Protein backbone atom coordinates (compact mmCIF):
# COMPACT_ATOMS: atom_id res chain seq x y z
CA UNK A 1 0.00 0.00 0.00
CA UNK A 2 1.27 3.51 -0.29
CA UNK A 3 3.30 5.78 -2.68
CA UNK A 4 6.91 5.31 -1.53
CA UNK A 5 7.28 8.82 -3.18
CA UNK A 6 4.29 10.38 -1.61
CA UNK A 7 5.52 9.38 1.83
CA UNK A 8 8.78 10.98 0.60
CA UNK A 9 7.02 14.09 0.03
CA UNK A 10 4.79 13.45 2.71
CA UNK A 11 8.28 12.89 5.25
CA UNK A 12 10.05 15.86 4.45
CA UNK A 13 7.33 18.72 3.18
CA UNK A 14 4.50 17.68 5.98
CA UNK A 15 3.72 18.48 9.48
CA UNK A 16 0.33 18.70 10.18
CA UNK A 17 0.68 21.60 13.23
CA UNK A 18 3.83 23.02 14.86
CA UNK A 19 2.55 24.38 18.03
CA UNK A 20 6.00 26.63 17.06
CA UNK A 21 7.22 28.14 14.41
CA UNK A 22 10.31 29.74 14.51
CA UNK A 23 13.91 28.65 14.22
CA UNK A 24 13.91 26.33 16.94
CA UNK A 25 11.23 24.47 15.22
CA UNK A 26 13.49 24.35 12.13
CA UNK A 27 16.76 22.71 13.37
CA UNK A 28 14.30 20.57 14.92
CA UNK A 29 12.09 19.03 12.77
CA UNK A 30 14.64 18.80 9.75
CA UNK A 31 17.16 17.25 12.29
CA UNK A 32 13.99 14.93 13.15
CA UNK A 33 13.01 14.03 9.79
CA UNK A 34 16.69 12.83 8.68
CA UNK A 35 17.49 16.01 6.54
CA UNK A 36 20.73 16.76 8.31
CA UNK A 37 23.44 14.53 7.87
CA UNK A 38 23.83 16.26 5.70
CA UNK A 39 22.04 19.75 6.32
CA UNK A 40 19.57 20.70 3.63
CA UNK A 41 19.96 23.83 2.49
CA UNK A 42 16.39 25.13 2.14
CA UNK A 43 13.40 22.78 2.65
CA UNK A 44 9.92 23.72 3.14
CA UNK A 45 6.58 22.05 4.98
CA UNK A 46 3.33 22.45 4.37
CA UNK A 47 0.92 23.04 7.66
CA UNK A 48 -2.92 22.48 7.91
CA UNK A 49 -5.50 19.13 6.41
CA UNK A 50 -3.75 16.77 4.59
CA UNK A 51 -6.48 16.50 2.05
CA UNK A 52 -6.44 20.23 0.95
CA UNK A 53 -3.19 18.82 -0.42
CA UNK A 54 -3.85 15.93 -2.33
CA UNK A 55 -6.45 17.55 -4.30
CA UNK A 56 -4.02 20.18 -5.74
CA UNK A 57 -3.59 16.78 -7.85
CA UNK A 58 -6.87 17.33 -9.37
CA UNK A 59 -9.07 20.36 -10.45
CA UNK A 60 -10.64 20.81 -7.18
CA UNK A 61 -7.93 22.52 -5.55
CA UNK A 62 -5.17 23.02 -8.59
CA UNK A 63 -4.95 24.49 -11.90
CA UNK A 64 -1.71 23.78 -14.37
CA UNK A 65 1.41 25.45 -13.98
CA UNK A 66 4.48 25.60 -15.87
CA UNK A 67 5.53 22.26 -17.51
CA UNK A 68 4.04 19.28 -15.48
CA UNK A 69 3.75 21.89 -12.27
CA UNK A 70 0.32 22.33 -10.61
CA UNK A 71 -0.46 25.03 -8.48
CA UNK A 72 -2.49 25.39 -5.86
CA UNK A 73 -5.87 27.42 -5.63
CA UNK A 74 -6.04 27.77 -1.83
CA UNK A 75 -3.24 29.31 -0.05
CA UNK A 76 -1.09 27.69 2.40
CA UNK A 77 0.69 28.14 5.59
CA UNK A 78 3.76 27.35 5.12
CA UNK A 79 7.93 27.43 6.99
CA UNK A 80 10.76 27.83 5.04
CA UNK A 81 13.75 26.60 6.67
CA UNK A 82 16.75 28.23 5.43
CA UNK A 83 20.52 26.67 6.33
CA UNK A 84 22.38 29.57 7.93
CA UNK A 85 26.15 29.21 6.99
CA UNK A 86 26.62 26.74 4.08
CA UNK A 87 28.92 24.41 5.61
CA UNK A 88 26.76 20.84 4.86
CA UNK A 89 27.92 19.37 7.84
CA UNK A 90 26.23 19.49 11.21
CA UNK A 91 25.66 21.13 13.20
CA UNK A 92 22.96 22.70 10.97
CA UNK A 93 21.53 26.21 11.64
CA UNK A 94 18.30 27.29 10.18
CA UNK A 95 16.73 30.24 9.82
CA UNK A 96 12.68 29.79 9.51
CA UNK A 97 10.46 32.34 6.94
CA UNK A 98 6.71 31.50 7.61
CA UNK A 99 4.31 32.61 5.14
CA UNK A 100 1.06 31.90 3.24
CA UNK A 101 1.05 31.42 -0.20
CA UNK A 102 0.19 28.53 -2.46
CA UNK A 103 2.67 25.35 -3.40
CA UNK A 104 3.08 24.00 -6.69
CA UNK A 105 3.88 20.33 -6.68
CA UNK A 106 3.99 17.51 -9.06
CA UNK A 107 1.44 14.87 -8.71
CA UNK A 108 1.61 10.86 -9.66
CA UNK A 109 -1.15 9.30 -10.15
CA UNK A 110 -3.59 11.75 -7.65
CA UNK A 111 -0.67 12.09 -5.08
CA UNK A 112 1.55 14.56 -4.96
CA UNK A 113 5.53 13.14 -5.20
CA UNK A 114 7.25 16.49 -5.44
CA UNK A 115 7.91 20.18 -4.50
CA UNK A 116 9.19 23.08 -6.48
CA UNK A 117 11.15 24.17 -3.46
CA UNK A 118 12.54 26.97 -5.51
CA UNK A 119 9.44 29.17 -5.51
CA UNK A 120 9.98 29.48 -1.84
CA UNK A 121 13.52 30.98 -2.05
CA UNK A 122 14.69 34.54 -1.95
CA UNK A 123 16.46 36.11 -4.72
Amino acid sequence: QDNSRYTHFLTQHYDAKPQGRDDRYCESIMRRRGLTSPCKDINTFIHGNKRSIKAICENKNGNPHRENLRISKSSFQVTTCKLHGGSPWPPCQYRATAGFRNVVVACENGLPVHLHQSIFRRP
